[PDB]
């Protein structure tokens, strides 16, 4: 019963040779031998049956991910748990182990433009499967990006992923979020529940300016700061893009505030390719009508490199509607669970 870090890990025997990768909040990443097929691996220690709100992501993400199969989308290999509901304290994810993520290296590393652009198409390429499968990550963030040696992207970290449900987008103004603040769409603190594709690509835009300068665009320290950020950047928004917000709270907001004028890309990112500050900007529009659309993206002038329509799969089905979790309690999710899970003992 090999222990990392304080927490035990009962994957023996396939997989061996453990070192840690990242800590979650219900959850806990490490890297393995596997001696069924002579590599190493990654596995992940998933927790959640003393939360249902856990439980739900939990049956989400092994959900979605086992469906999907995309060369940039981090699959699932083996499931480790116990043979029996009662026995089952832990559930184990097996995955492909990347070198590292975009988060440690932005730390450390500068990124040369031709970099940028092939991470970016990436990205999308791997975005443009997710949404064709009618979902929505919902946390892009650099930190669940990962990354190997001959640059090949992965994305991973599917817990808050939802199936996109564009008439039930909204909101008060001010309405709690679970995503990474700084990564959030200016609408989530406004008007919008996070329900529709456009915020996916809010938060490859913020990818893509932290790609640019190692530094986040927008770090906001609060709730309300992530939004003077963005508004400090895009400045005021236009006559046309108030019409929108019908909600009065949200609205008198923006309206209460002094103009503020538009920080130019080129000003900030003084070294970035044009043709991609053009696209930054499309990606980091505060309407999310007017934002740039995945396959949009794709056919850029900043991505003529890689476009490819034909080798930009799609998936072949796609999920329908959203699962009636909210209701359901810890014990009948870990059941579920257990039964989609069955397949690997
Ligand atoms: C605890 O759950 C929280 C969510 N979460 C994960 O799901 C997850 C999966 C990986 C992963 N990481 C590596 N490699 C990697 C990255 C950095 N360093 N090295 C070695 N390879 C393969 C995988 C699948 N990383 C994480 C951390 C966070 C984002």
């Amino acid at each position: 019963p090999e222990m990392v870090r304080g927490q035990v890990f009962d994957v023996g025997p396939r997989y061996t040779n453990l070192s840690y990768i990242g800590e979650g909040a219900y959850g806990m990443v490490c890297s393995a031998y596997d001696n069924l097929n002579k590599v190493r691996v990654a596995i992940k220690k998933i927790s959640p049956f003393e939360h249902q709100t856990y439980c739900q992501r939990t049956l989400r993400e092994i959900k979605i991910l086992l469906r999907f199969r995309h060369e940039n989308i981090i699959g699932i290999n083996d499931i480790i748990r116990a043979p029996t509901i009662e026995q089952m304290k832990d559930v184990y994810i097996v995955q492909d182990l990347m070198e590292t993520d975009l988060y440690k290296l932005l730390k450390t590393q500068h990124l040369s433009n031709d970099h940028i652009c092939y991470f970016l198409y990436q990205i999308l390429r791997g975005l443009k499967y997710i949404h064709s499968a009618n979902v929505l990550h919902r946390d892009l963030k650099p930190s669940n990006l990962l990354l190997n040696t001959t640059c090949d992207l992965k994305i991973c970290d599917f817990g808050l992923a939802r199936v996109a449900d564009p008439d039930h987008d909204h909101t008060g103004f001010l309405t709690e979020y679970v995503a990474t603040r700084w990564y959030r769409a200016p609408e989530i603190m406004l008007n919008s529940k996070g329900y529709t594709k456009s915020i996916d690509i809010w938060s490859v835009g913020c990818i893509l300016a932290e790609m640019l300068s190692n530094r986040p665009i927008f770090p906001g320290k609060h709730y309300l700061d992530q939004l003077n950020h963005i508004l400090g950047i895009l400045g005021s928004p236009s006559q046309e893009d108030l019409n929108c917000i019908i909600n009065l709270k949200a609205r008198n907001y923006l309206l209460s505030l002094p103009h503020k004028n538009k920080v130019p890309w080129n000003r900030l990112f003084p070294n970035a390719d044009s043709k991609a500050l053009d696209l930054l900007d499309k990606m980091l529009t505060f309407n999310p009508h007017k934002r740039i659309e995945v396959e949009q993206a794709l056919a850029h002038p900043y991505l003529e490199q890689y476009y490819d329509p034909s080798d930009e799969p799609i998936a072949e089905a796609p999920f329908k509607f959203d699962m009636e979790l909210d209701d359901l309690p810890k014990e009948k999710l870990k059941e579920l669970i257990f039964e989609e899970t069955a397949r690997f003992q």
